[PDB]
RNA sequence: ACAU
DNA sequence: CGATGT
């Protein structure tokens, strides 16, 4: 319905898909950049969006924050809910780094708890997510 | 078809 | 136009 302004928004950016992947998280209200991941040489859009959400969960938990997370990614929201990133990206030396991060993100989800609502940013109604690149 |  | 996903 309406934007929950007291929230964290995440977004992925890439050069190619697959290609160089980065992500960041911002304060939805203020646009302040709260975290930014160093570019990962090869990944997919959906792996990046998944890592961004899980990073947000870890960031908020560390700070004892109950704010929700917005993502515009139907895919990544489901992967987090399932605790399983069903990526099609081949596993090889080129993709080892992103797959390590994805494996570790799944492992974190399987060993920690959180109440953080993970909410769909409604781009069609609200425009671009505030974490946009 | 929808979300990127 | 190409790719990643449910
Ligand atoms: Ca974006
Ligand atoms: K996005
Ligand atoms: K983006
Ligand atoms: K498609």
């Amino acid at each position: 319905e309406e934007i929950i302004w007291e929230s964290l928004s995440v977004d992925v950016g890439s050069q190619g898909n697959p290609g160089i992947v980065e992500y960041k998280g911002v304060d939805t209200k203020t646009g302040e950049v709260l975290f930014e991941r160093e570019p990962i040489p090869i990944g997919t859009n959906n792996m990046g969006e998944f890592l961004a959400i899980v990073h947000g969960l870890r960031y908020l938990k560390e700070r004892n924050s109950r704010k929700p997370i917005y993502s515009d990614s139907q895919t990544a929201i489901k992967w987090v809910k399932d605790k399983k990133a069903k990526s099609t990206l081949v596993r090889n030396e080129e993709t080892a780094l992103i797959w390590k991060l994805v494996d570790e993100a799944e492992e974190w989800l399987n060993t920690h708890t959180y109440e953080t609502p993970i909410l769909k940013w409604q781009t069609d109604k609200w425009g671009e997510i505030k974490a946009d690149y």
